[PDB]
């Protein structure tokens, strides 16, 4: 009695790319036909702990004929944080960064940029606005780098360290401290860094949502637990020049000048705190930020497509969407707080607002509402002119990332079952803000992207927000 | 006017009723259950998370559950060793994991739980077809590198019987080792290790270093498959069950024979010979208390997929490559399989080349139609043949996509659900066909290399058209 053709025909020709987290795979699906075009399983290549984590794809003149993307993995004890009763004793080290190319037929594993450069980074991957480079951060090592895609080389890498005012773990961020940013230099032959695999870790796994409390309460193992800032992502100003490096635990977004590779200002997420803190150069490769206190952690961070707003989602101790007027492209030290999105139903850690996507016209922003089991996770729909919550919709357990078709007609999200229960791809019509359907997905995905065609598409892909 | 309005998927899924589709992923290393009523994947498990470093998740069968949404159980097995190297994935792994695990998995209404590894306990590492017994209380696994099969008790996870099958070729030259006939020996095995354990863990016992891939039976003849006992292979595939009980048929790809076993005294009783123009059957000769022989003057063609119809009165065996057809026997004589005779053969002019191979199947519960996949190597689209299972006449053939494997059917008979698998590298999907109109109603995405799929049954009557009666 009913065929699926009319459901798929509504979407136009877009390709959804997903990593699978504990499944270990990456896959591209054709939204016009329902077919999985291609997939790749990391363990087939001898990666024994292929926790396929974050990714971003580059503009392709015709994604159907071919496209390329970066996907990274985590490793070590990250295998142990989702309650899977595995007896594995010595997990694969992980922290790979894979370049993958779809050739119209299959995926090709082109290179391991982590092996090539020495930097093993496991958290967010983002494409630069020109589609010619990409960044990866890691929140266990607190390093990030920007890479040149053509030469697979490091343009810059930085370490970020916390020196707490109070050495007591419970009080290590609340009572403030000094954040030190160091521009790194390779230490090994051939210009290679020494951070492959688990090397450089301050803590033995990435913090989960609300994890900051777990860290403070001594539930996370590691050799440098009070020196962690939990770098998350380096998201890009669509107008060029600037990138914002999110630091979860101090709740700061450090803005970098990508032309001379120095930090220029620190935005402070918490409501009631100043717009920003100055960055002080104290040696030729070293800068500091002094914080008397840290009111709350923050996590999701991103620019609107026009680059004139920057968002940072405060979580745990405060719970809201902080908005800065970044319309002055010349000078980020003048970026200032302009609005905060709040709701009576949003307090403390959950929901955690931890991924977003804007409409291409910048009218609305869709934001994930994450909770631990068993509260239903969903999508919040925010008016992004007036900065007000419009609507919330329940989807399924453990909601992760949101992408948008480049015509702005459909949001496409993924939920991931905490790596063990229900999972799926969800598609929401941006006119009605109603779910039109869910497709099956064998994935624990913490990411998803729609393969972009132009640099303009990146403005609402994995470049400007995570 | 092509984009006049939004469409919701609800009506599409509502038509299927409450059925749960399970799939293994071959090179993806996963198993997953999908709720056809909502589109949601209820749960999945990735073998590598548990320390299985070569989880080639190959075949599975599920047991009847009074409410699959609240819980069910299934068996899925794996291959291992150099099987990782045979689908053109350019991995540089040097020493792949041993594999050949047989995992018992239970869905608890929320997640899958790995309950046990039957292969570790019994010492039988077997990596080809898994089939549920008709009572839903046991299962069989066969392996086509080691040429062994066993039936297991589910409750005790113990081995009820295991047999080796070996080939002694009349002509010792690989190229003619089957064509010119030979003797097949069937041996009832006895465990050799303490704890009543067999000595066939991992790759141990393999005659060839990797499986004969779909369509690839004759690669061994051509010198393309390495191994220590190359010309002694029969490539056992499946033990499929008579739904009337007592009998099971053991398929042996390279001799193109199905050996009928009596499950009540564990002895083979007759060998059905697949090839068109050859006799319906050959006798089995007992030559020692634990040993039987079948003698063949020639082997005309290999064969692969096999099954009984739901009523048990027809048995099908698919000849492939040197002939592509569906061979059908009249099995209506439940008392004596030595009287089972060929009664029809489905052929088609479009099937005269090397490919397509008539491949996996599923019958309608009422027995009136059987659906049979049509396999080809890249790049020809694979499809589904709709066969009239009363007159034994091809009715229709529909193109689906690359590397089509198994078919399942909702148990009210209304939809066939199949999987295609991209040769572990290109397009993959779940395909759903309406059995009233025999049209494809849609494809859903699938991250899978699946060579199997089942819909979780509620009763032993449902097993008559699940992974029990046919592959
Ligand atoms: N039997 C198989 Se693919
Ligand atoms: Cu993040
Ligand atoms: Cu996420
Ligand atoms: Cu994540
Ligand atoms: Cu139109
Ligand atoms: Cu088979
Ligand atoms: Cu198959
Ligand atoms: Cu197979
Ligand atoms: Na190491
Ligand atoms: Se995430």
């Amino acid at each position: 009695t009913t065929k699926i053709e009319e459901f798929y025909a509504q979407f136009g020709k877009y390709i959804l790319l997903v990593p699978g987290k504990f499944t270990g795979t990456v896959a591209a699906h054709d939204l016009s036909t329902g077919r999985t075009l291609a997939w790749l399983a990391g363990w087939n290549y001898g990666d024994t702990n292929p926790i396929m984590h974050h990714m971003a794809a580059f503009p392709s003149p015709d994604p159907y004929k071919g496209f390329e993307f970066i996907v990274n993995t985590q490793g070590g004890k990250n295998l142990f944080i989702y309650g899977i009763p595995t007896t594995v004793k010595e997990p694969g080290e992980g922290f790979n960064i894979y370049r993958v190319r779809y050739d119209g037929t299959k995926f090709n594993l082109v290179s391991n940029i982590a092996e090539k450069t020495g930097l093993g980074l496991g958290v967010h991957v983002t494409a630069t606005p020109d589609g010619k480079g990409f960044a990866v951060a890691d929140g266990q090592k607190d390093i990030f780098a920007e890479f040149d895609l053509a030469t697979e080389s490091v343009r810059t890498a930085f370490l970020v360290d916390w020196k707490p005012n109070n050495s007591d773990l419970k009080r290590a961020w609340l009572e403030g401290g000094t954040m030190t940013i160091t521009r790194l230099k390779p230490t090994l032959p051939g210009g290679k860094y020494d951070y492959t695999g688990t090397k450089g870790c301050k803590i033995d796994w990435e913090l989960v949502p609300g994890g900051e409390l777990f860290l403070e309460e001594g539930k996370v193992t590691g050799t440098r637990q009070t020196n962690v800032v939990a770098l998350d992502a380096f998201v890009y100003d669509p107008r060029g020049r600037w990138g914002a490096l999110s630091a979860r635990l101090p709740g700061v977004a450090i803005i970098f000048d990508r032309q001379d590779w120095e930090p220029v200002v620190a935005l402070v997420g918490a409501k009631g705190e100043p717009s920003s803190l100055p960055v002080k150069k104290v040696a030729s490769d070293t800068w500091e930020i002094k914080m008397d206190k840290v009111v709350t952690p923050a996590h999701q961070a991103g620019f609107s497509p026009d680059g004139k707003n920057f968002l940072f989602m405060n979580g745990v101790r405060q719970n809201n969407i902080m908005v800065w007027d970044t319309s002055n492209h010349a000078d980020p030290t003048k970026w200032t707080k302009k609005a905060v999105v709040e709701d009576p139903g949003w307090r403390g850690s959950y929901p955690n607002t931890f991924h977003m996507v804007f409409t291409p016209d910048g009218r609305k922003v869709y934001v994930t509402l994450w909770w631990p089991s068993p509260t239903p996770n969903g999508i919040a729909v925010v008016d992004a002119r007036n900065w007000k919550l419009l609507k919330s919709v329940d989807i399924g357990p453990d909601m992760h990332t949101l992408a948008i078709t480049y015509d702005g007609k459909y949001v496409v999200g993924v939920f991931s079952g905490y790596q063990k229960t229900a999972s799926g791809i969800v598609i929401m019509d941006t006119k009605s803000d109603e779910v039109v359907g869910i497709l099956p997905s064998v994935g624990g995905h913490h990411d998803c992207v729609i393969v972009p065609k132009t640099v303009e598409d990146l403005r609402c892909s994995r470049c400007t927000t995570t």
